[PDB]
């Protein structure tokens, strides 16, 4: 529970720091999932390729 | 604690089920994050665009 509607009153420097930080926020989460599920998908490809 | 190495002896159907299920599985894990962060990004843009 936290709201960001008050960003309208924050300095350009404080809000900019959230915008740039928003990039590695979604990136880390996505890359990790892409890798983790790739780990789970890998043996599946390896299996069908061996039948 | 869930191994999927035994997949080498699965039927093409049992194996393929995991492969195809893997498609919407990652898609939903990622889109949830894209949606979530885009909602948090939206007010950040609005704030700088108002300065």
């Amino acid at each position: 529970g936290s709201d960001y509607e008050f960003l309208k009153s924050w300095t350009v420097e404080d809000l900019q720091k959230r915008l740039l930080a928003l990039d590695p926020m979604m990136e880390q989460e996505i890359e990790e999932i892409r890798q983790k599920y790739q780990s789970k998908r890998q043996p599946i490809l390896d299996a069908i390729e061996a039948k």
